[PDB]
C-alpha cells in the first residue's frame, strides 16, 4: 500500500490531505508522513503516524490518530463529525540515575544513564528523616522537586518540614533543608547542602522530563 | 479487515467484543470503535483504536491495544492470556507562556497561547536569585510550582531558600518567598508577591496540564 | 513480522536494518523480547516502525511501542541517529474529595490498589492565616512522591500572606498533611496548621513512569 504524503508544496492543510486521500482511496485505515512545516499539522517538525476509522464519509468524518515527531514525541487527535480537536502532545520521561546520596557528600559525582542534554525538565528526589517523630515516625517518604533546565550552575531542592507530636509544654518543631545539585553531560553533582538535625538525608533518584 | 463496533447495547464488555470478533472473524489485527459507557472500556468517553495481536487463539490471547478518545485522550493497553491489564491513560500537555516577569510586577497580565479552561492543571515556573551565594551561585534553577485549577482568585507558589556557606562559626540563612497568580480566558496576571532580598525574581514558564 | 528475540544476539537497530535490508518493507509491525540489547524498552514489546525509504545507512523513522504491562514508548531515528526512547508516563485519579486536616486516624478509599502505582500526586487546598489582596485561598498545590515504603508521606511546606503596610510586615506560617496508604485505602495520619482555617487534602492521584 501507499501511506498518505503530504509535503508543503502541496500548499494543502493536513485535514485536508486526509479528506482528499479517503476520497481518493475509500480507505479508513492507514498511515502518513507530514513534513515540518505543513499547515494543521499533529505537529511543526516532520512526522509519521496512522489514521483510524470505520466510515469513509467525508462529509461527516470520524476518526482518530497518533503520530510521531523526529523527536520521537507522540501527539494523538480525532475528528468527530469533520470538527478536528486540537492535537494532544504527551510528555516523557527517563530514569537517570537512582540510589542513596548523604547530603554530607558534597562535591562528588555520580553517572546518569543518558546526557542530561536530551532533556527541557528534571525531577530530583529527596528522602528525610525529620528533626523529630511524629507519631512516631521521623521518615518523610521521597520528595520530588521538578526542575526546568535553564543552565544554573545549581538547581535548589531547599524546604521545610513540620515534626514533633504537639504537647501544651511544647509544640512542633520546624526545619529547613537544602540540597543543591548540578548537571554535565552524562554526569550530576551534589553540590551544596545544608541539614538542621543530626540525621541522614538522600539525595534517592534523579529522572529526566520532556515536555515538547 | 472489518472494524469492531461495541455499543453499550450491545451488554458485551470491550474484552469480550474482542475476544468474539477475533472468534468470528479469525482477524488479530483490526481497528475498533467503543461507545462511552461501554463496560470494561480502555476510557469512559467515546474512544477509537486499533488491536494488535500474536495470533487468533483467544484462550491464550497476546495482544495490545491503542485506544484514542473523542478529546485526544491516549490509552494504551495489553493482555497476557486471559489477563488484560489496567489501560494505562497518558497526560498531556502544552506551554501557555514563557517570559520573565519580576515578583514587582504585581497587577500586570499576559497572553496565554490557550484558554485556560481546556486545561485542569498547571504548572507554574519560577526562577529565584536567593539572600547569600552558595558555593560561588545564588541561582536556584526555574522551579515548578503545579496545581489543580480549582476556580481559585489567586494559585499561590509559596516557599523557602537556605542560601550561604558556613563558615566555623556563622550558619547558612533562611528566607521565604511568594508569588501568587490569577488565570481569566487565555490570559494570566502576577497578582501579589513577597520578596526578601532586593535581587530579582521571576516567573519565566507556564505549561498546561491535562490528566485524563 | 520483525520478530527479535534475546537469542538472535542482535540489538534492536540492527534487527530492524536487516528486516528493511531483507525485504524492503519500510512500514511494518514488530515484536521485540524483553532483554534484547538497544530495545525501546525493558520488558517485552509489540509496535509499529515507519521509515521514510530503505536507506539503512541513513535512515530515518519513527516507532511506536506497547509493553507488556501497557507502558508504551515512542521514539524516532534520523540519518541514522537512534534519538532517547520516549517513554510515556501514566496516571489514574485514586481519590478526591474534601478532607480536613483535624481528621487525623482516619481512612478513606482508593479506585486501585496503591502497589500498582510507582508515584503518587497529593494535593492540599488551603486558606492561609491572612488574607492576600482581597483573598486567602491559594489553589489546590501538588506534592508528588515516590512510593517508598515510608509508613507517611510528609507534605509539607511554608506560606507567606498578609498585605505589607509600613506597620505590619506579611506573615509566615507553616503546614503539614501526612498520609500513608494501605491496599485501596490511604490514611490522613499527622497535621499541622497554624491557624484556625480548614485545610484539606483534596486528591490523589496515581503515577506510573516506567
Ligand atoms: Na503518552
Amino acid at each position: 500500500s501507499f501511506p498518505l504524503l503530504v509535503y508543503t508544496s502541496d500548499s494543502k492543510t493536513f485535514q485536508q490531505a486526509i479528506i482528499d486521500h479517503i476520497d481518493r482511496t475509500g480507505q479508513t485505515t492507514f498511515t502518513f508522513y507530514v513534513q515540518g512545516g505543513v499547515s494543521g499539522s499533529p505537529m511543526s517538525n516532520s512526522c509519521r503516524g496512522l489514521f483510524m476509522s470505520d466510515t469513509p464519509n467525508t462529509s461527516s468524518l470520524h476518526g482518530v490518530y497518533n503520530a510521531i515527531g523526529t523527536d520521537g514525541r507522540n501527539v494523538t487527535g480525532s475528528v468527530v463529525g469533520s470538527n478536528w480537536t486540537s492535537p494532544k502532545t504527551s510528555p516523557s520521561h527517563k530514569e537517570l540515575w537512582t540510589g542513596a546520596q548523604s547530603f554530607l557528600s558534597t562535591g562528588t559525582t555520580k553517572n546518569l544513564s543518558d546526557d542530561i542534554s536530551n532533556y527541557s525538565y528534571v525531577e530530583v528526589y529527596t528522602t528525610h528523616k525529620t528533626t523529630e517523630k511524629t507519631k512516631g515516625n521521623d521518615n518523610t517518604g521521597t520528595i520530588c522537586h521538578k526542575f526546568y533546565l535553564d543552565g544554573s550552575g545549581t538547581y535548589v531542592c531547599s524546604g521545610t518540614f513540620v515534626s514533633g507530636d504537639r504537647t501544651d509544654t511544647k509544640p512542633p518543631i520546624t526545619e529547613f533543608y537544602r540540597v543543591g545539585v548540578s548537571f554535565k553531560g552524562s554526569t550530576w553533582t551534589l553540590v551544596d547542602s545544608a541539614v538542621q538535625n543530626s540525621k541522614t538525608q538522600y539525595v534517592t533518584r534523579i529522572i529526566g522530563i520532556n515536555m515538547p
